[PDB]
């Protein structure tokens, strides 16, 4: 982009093969998620441009990679990566988790802020690391 | 912005008044400094876009108030902010310095890259208050 700065971990290369369609819910243990199976998923919860979320989210994946956990947001016909995160309060939304997550973390709240509605790609990292992405609706 | 977020700090109206134009050069003990007299400048250094370049950050302010500091930047024309700090080899770009200056800090080296060439300009604040802001070349 010629017009924010990324992580360097960041390419838009990641858009090539995104279908831009929200990502179908489906149930693990009695409860709705959102993402992909057996890897990353979110809580199915109501995703509302500028209000912020915590939204929890579970790690399905039982060899998940250890690291920092980044998600790197796109709007749908958008070249300008975003960070979503504003944790514990924080004025500054930020790309990545202070904390660090394993195969035994298995769960995690995150909350989240879109800017507006439509539909974003949620690019995931791990120790900087693309791991997955996935699409959300924002209302 | 539709398109990112930024920190619940920033509001566009700071581009209200804006000289499109960049901020001259002016001499402090024998050496170029670019930004507000008096208050806060940094090296006159060139800005290469896309090249990380350590600028060596000046206080000229006897009462600067104590602070993380904060730059957020908009390029000429933008309403999308974006954070220019790559602190330490960070592959991250940062809104606000890790350390908490004051009227005794003086000075501070900052890494900084902007991601086109054009006029940008550089909004500052001090414990997420407005200090000030300046316009710079990326050649």
């Amino acid at each position: 982009s010629t017009q924010v700065n990324a992580p360097s971990f960041f390419h838009l290369s990641v858009l090539k093969d995104v279908n831009w369609e929200e990502t179908p819910s489906f149930i693990q243990e009695k409860i709705p998620l959102k993402g992909i199976e057996e890897k990353i998923a979110m809580a199915d919860s109501p995703i509302i441009a500028n209000e912020k979320n915590e939204i929890m989210w579970y790690f399905l994946d039982p060899e998940m990679p250890t690291g920092k956990l980044s998600i790197i947001a796109l709007k749908q016909g958008s070249v300008t990566p975003t960070p979503l995160l504003f944790q514990q309060e924080s004025s500054e939304p930020t790309w990545t988790t202070s904390n660090t997550i394993d195969s035994t973390t298995n769960e995690l709240p995150l909350t989240m802020s879109l800017p507006s509605s439509g539909l974003w790609v949620l690019n995931i990292y791990v120790n900087e690391k693309y791991y997955d992405q996935f699409v959300i609706t924002a209302e």
